[PDB]
């Protein structure tokens, strides 16, 4: 029934992968097309019954965020585009213009009088006005998760199938820096038919090019039969400009960009400016223009030609509707009316395009390719690979996994219940998902914006997580109580949440200690969620104002508990080290929490006067010449002293690590038979370039391979105990630690890298695996594809998006590295897995942003390290270009990216507090994932609507035998079903209503949508 997503190779013409093997990469100069070559055609080819059909298809690009915030580019520029677009396409009824980014849309529409909205929607219904992808932003492809790429879609095109009426079917992606199939997967699940690309590296354009390969039917790198294909269209230039877009010359493309003849201060760098059509130079003009559009057409298949008229913050002024429609119209009247031309061109939009590219392919005219893989890593010329961006801004990078994670389990606790208005609830939620899908945007999650910039996306996610709070606390305050003793105020604050690892200890104080104590408060509740729809259990610690603390679930029964000191580390000035203080006044409690699925559990601390009887308290060891010492207010267990030496450390039954003196995984010891497995961690750094092209925020141009940190003496801290042990170390702007709970150890890092400028600093895994050039990568988190080192390529081009995770194996052996945060990541040798920390970059990459990247500021990465053995498993063949993760590394992505959120009840006393929530809610099979849950109705819906996204993964098969699941029917999660409806991914067509309401499972590597209805 499902495909085989492991051992079939897909049968493609053009295999990315593959392509790259054989690629010269040679940059050569091909005359006017710098990065082509002198495109020749048959001027007989078009003739009276065959003529070339050419669209013009009118844009602005808008970016929401770059150089200018949201707000100050819609003031400043945007809303006028939109108002002149909205009067100029009024009265011109053959002028076109595509849209692509809804935030601004929306922002727009809202503040429009009845009449204009009238207006507006008139000339979308007539087709002048045409929404392309429809999407809040055009997001980010290399950093984003697909979870937020499907948000920010399904969020623009709610808005507008609400207000405009339509759902678009073409994607418009002129600008992300690089493509991902990621792309093409969600858009075809969503209804799209076709999708266009621009940013792809100058040798993919001309290698395609010269094939005609440059329209394919993308399907997804596993799919065997290519039900996952889309029909795409990749731009042949340079650009999106007019220069770029009109042929392969841009002296001559740029004299028809009617807006650089002076007063708009915008010029022709080729040196010839656009010239107002008159009769006396309209043949002329025509002639040189016409040449220009058959030569595009030389690189496609068809005889319907596609060229764009935009660029950035396009068609503002009036003037400049006027200059650009007027003559380009006088253009068309004498092209269309002279025969010996055979072309008919018209302004049209997008989706006009593709409507007759498939009617020529219907009519025989054409067979496309197929194709499969990414277009990483994007070089727009010679050497200037964009890989920066993968790393740029880690903070914000990682404050987006946090909110996608507070986001999605704020729509599931809440979409449990119908609320009454009051409860602000919508309110709430609409804000939060518009702010994550705002920081999609292609210079939001990319660290390319302008440092004022990215504080106002900052602000905005800060807004989005406090109302996700609001959201997931009432929730939870309503689902463990007693209904007749429920007594919200839906401004109160029943819970908080507490978060260990955003933004992090060194990062902000801001996490709550727990005090209790005989005079004032003997005991608290502590609620954990889980958003997995299996049961899980998680370590759990909560800050606590004695050590002296015991754990119970809501049956009374006695939970094992450990307490550790808080440990925080300080860059001593006195001393010149690197070193951890502990707290006197407040201690670490950690226990084993165990949550149905997408369910609650309720756990109580109590302080007593001793140590309690299932509380047992960590040893510490701190490691360092001349050491002093260390007391921990009441702490029971004295901190012990030594010079550094080598230090191995088991949890548990789990794997044995050692360190390096220095702090440092050395080898990992799965059992107590098995070999210790060379792993060493080591931190390196790039430089930048003296003579030559800078590294900036996009561009990563390093000066040769990273050179080792210099480490001298770090002070080496490390706690041992029984269910949570760790190794810390202070090195120079990276506090490093492993910690181990039982199983494959969690990383963090507090990367700090403090006035170093022109640094990038990398974390560097060094093993004895025979990976050879082979090494894998993830997209968006829901793929893993093979990459090839090249050495024809220079280190940056090899280095890739590491949006969740990567791995090297060999026959025997993989480690595999899962990260809580995108970053940009190599294997630049055999056995080596390395990613980026951070970087400091002093100059401009001219790239437009205009300034370096010095606004770092301290945060905490975290990651997980997985060895496993594997020749016991069933792999792709040697041919197949995707990879796939073990359970063990799959859940430990989950850990990293869905761990169990944190809630301690706010007052004194929880009157009417139940134990658990969701103990009936189905455990389902690990590899699946209910993605998304959301109530998409208001309380006064009669019929109640609740859409789910489900999506399963393929785990690799390595003999451990399958156990009993429970199906998971998501129709049957909320009481009173009426119907259940498999839709598209945003929820918004209903594509097979479900015989007996029951929602399918999905296949590997599937995602499904379904809306169940329920009377209310
Ligand atoms: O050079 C790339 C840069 N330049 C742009 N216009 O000049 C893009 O709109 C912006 O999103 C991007 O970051
Ligand atoms: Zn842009």
């Amino acid at each position: 029934q499902c495909q085989d997503v492991v051992q079939d190779v897909p049968n493609v013409d053009v295999q990315m992968l593959e392509l790259y093997d054989r690629m010269s990469f040679k940059d050569i100069d091909g005359g006017v097309w710098k990065q082509g070559w002198n495109i020749k055609y048959d001027p007989l080819k078009y003739n009276a019954h065959h003529k070339l059909k050419v669209f013009v298809v009118p844009h602005s690009h808008n970016d929401p965020g770059w150089i200018q915030t949201f707000e100050e580019y819609y003031q400043h520029d945007t809303k006028h585009i939109l108002s002149n677009a909205l009067r100029h396409l009024h009265d011109n009824p053959e002028m076109k213009f595509i849209w692509a980014e809804i935030s601004y849309f929306a922002r727009f529409y809202h503040d429009l009088g009845e009449n204009k909205k009238l207006q507006m929607k008139s000339i979308v219904k007539n087709g002048q006005l045409e929404f392309v992808t429809g999407g809040w932003v055009m997001p980010d492809e290399a950093n984003s998760h697909w979870r937020n790429v499907l948000l920010q879609l399904t969020e623009g095109q709610t808005w507008l199938k609400q207000f405009m009426n339509v759902t678009p079917t073409a994607s418009w992606a002129i600008d992300p820096f690089g493509h991902s199939p990621t792309m093409p997967y969600i858009l075809q699940k969503s209804g799209f038919k076709n999708m266009l690309i621009q940013r792809t590296h100058y040798s993919v354009k001309k290698e395609l090019a010269q094939q005609r390969q440059l329209e394919f039917l993308w399907r997804q790198i596993w799919d065997n039969k290519g039900d996952t294909a889309l029909f795409t269209h990749m731009m042949p230039f340079y650009s999106y400009d007019i220069p770029h877009t009109c042929g392969p010359d841009p002296k001559v493309c740029c004299q028809f960009d009617f807006k650089r003849m002076g007063s708009f201060g915008l010029s022709c760098p080729w040196k010839v400016p656009p010239r107002t059509i008159s009769d006396q130079n309209v043949a002329a003009r025509s002639d040189l223009l016409v040449d220009q559009w058959k030569k595009k057409a030389e690189l496609y298949r068809t005889n319907v030609l596609l060229i764009p008229l935009g660029d950035d913050f396009r068609f503002k002024q009036n003037t400049e509707w006027d200059v650009q429609r007027v003559n380009y119209e006088r253009l068309f009247e004498h092209i269309n009316s002279q025969a010996h031309f055979n072309v008919q061109a018209q302004f049209g939009t997008l989706q006009e395009y593709f409507d007759a590219v498939h009617q020529a392919e219907r009519a025989g005219q054409a067979e496309f390719p197929t194709l499969s893989g990414d277009f990483f890593t994007y070089a727009d010329r010679s050497d200037n690979y964009w890989s920066g961006y993968y790393t740029s801004r880690p903070y914000h990078k990682r404050m987006d996994r946090v909110l996608m994670h507070y986001v999605r389990a704020a729509e599931m606790l809440s979409a449990w219940h119908s609320w009454d208005g009051m409860a602000r609830i919508e309110e709430r939620l609409e804000q939060a998902r518009r702010e994550l899908s705002l920081f999609q945007h292609h210079d939001g999650i990319t660290g390319t914006a302008k440092t004022h910039v990215v504080v106002d996306y900052e602000q905005r996610m800060q807004e989005a997580l406090k109302a996700c709070q609001m959201v997931m606390q009432q929730s939870v305050y309503r689902l463990l109580t007693k209904p007749s003793i429920y007594s919200p105020d839906f401004s109160f604050s029943y819970f908080t949440l507490d978060d260990s690892r955003w933004p992090g200890s060194g990062v902000e104080d801001s996490r709550t200690t727990i005090i209790l104590g005989e005079d004032i408060l003997p005991s608290k509740h502590v609620v954990m969620h889980n958003t997995l729809p299996h049961w899980r259990e998680q370590l759990v610690d909560f800050y606590v104002s004695s050590p002296f603390v015991s754990v119970t679930d809501l049956a009374n029964n006695p939970v094992e508990a450990q307490v550790s000191p808080v440990w925080s580390w300080h860059h001593d000035t006195l001393t010149k080290t690197i070193h951890p203080q502990g707290s006197t006044t407040k201690y670490r409690i950690i226990f084993k929490a165990r949550v149905p699925p997408m369910g609650l559990a309720t756990y109580v601390l109590t302080i007593s006067d001793s140590k309690p009887e299932h509380t047992s308290y960590a040893s510490n060891l701190l490691l360092r010449k001349n050491p002093t010492s260390l007391p921990l207010g009441q702490y029971p267990e004295d901190v012990k002293f030594g010079d550094p030496r080598e230090i191995s450390l088991r949890v548990g039954n789990g794997p044995t690590l050692a360190f390096s003196e220095q702090g440092l995984l050395k080898s990992i010891q799965l059992t107590q038979d098995s070999p210790h497995v060379p792993v060493h961690f080591k931190f390196l750094k790039y430089g930048v370039r003296s003579h030559g092209d800078r590294s900036g925020a996009y561009l990563f141009l390093p000066n040769g391979p990273a050179s080792p940190v210099e480490l001298g003496q770090p002070v080496v801290l490390v706690t041992k105990g029984k269910l949570e042990s760790s190794v810390s170390v202070g090195l120079p702007s990276v506090v490093h630690q492993t910690i181990m709970r039982g199983g494959a150890p969690e990383i963090r890092n507090l990367v700090d890298i403090g006035s170093l400028d022109n640094t990038e600093i990398v974390m560097r895994l060094e093993t004895h695996i025979d990976s050879g050039d082979i090494f894998y990568t993830d997209l968006n988190g829901l793929q893993f594809i093979k990459r090839r080192r090249l050495d024809k390529l220079p280190l940056q081009a090899n280095y890739y998006p590491i949006p969740s995770g990567m791995f090297i194996e060999d026959a025997n052996t993989r480690l595999t590295l899962l990260t809580g945060q995108p970053l940009g990541g190599s294997s630049l040798a055999s056995g080596e897995l390395e990613i980026m920390q951070d970087r400091r970059l002093a100059s401009d990459d001219e790239r437009g942003l205009g300034q370096g990247v010095l606004d770092n500021k301290p945060v905490l990465h975290i990651y997980r390290l997985v060895l496993e053995k594997v020749n016991n498993c069933v792999r792709p063949s040697k041919l197949h270009p995707a990879g796939y993760l073990t359970s063990a590394a799959h859940k430990a992505s989950q850990s990293l990216l869905d761990p169990l959120d944190k809630f301690i009840f706010a007052e004194n006393e929880w009157i009417g507090a139940q134990g658990q929530f969701g103990g009936d809610h189905p455990s389902a099979r690990e590899d699946l994932d209910v993605s998304v849950m959301r109530r998409l109705t208001k309380s006064s819906a009669k019929t109640q609507r609740v859409g789910y996204v489900l999506h399963r993964t393929n785990l690799m098969q390595c003999g451990t035998p399958e156990e009993h699941t429970q199906k998971l029917d998501v129709c049957h999660l909320l009481p009173n079903v009426a119907r259940c409806e498999r839709t598209t991914l945003t929820f918004l067509q209903n594509l097979e209503h479900l015989d007996g309401m029951v929602a399918p499972e999905v296949c590997p590597m599937e995602t499904a949508a379904y809306v169940s209805s329920h009377s209310s």
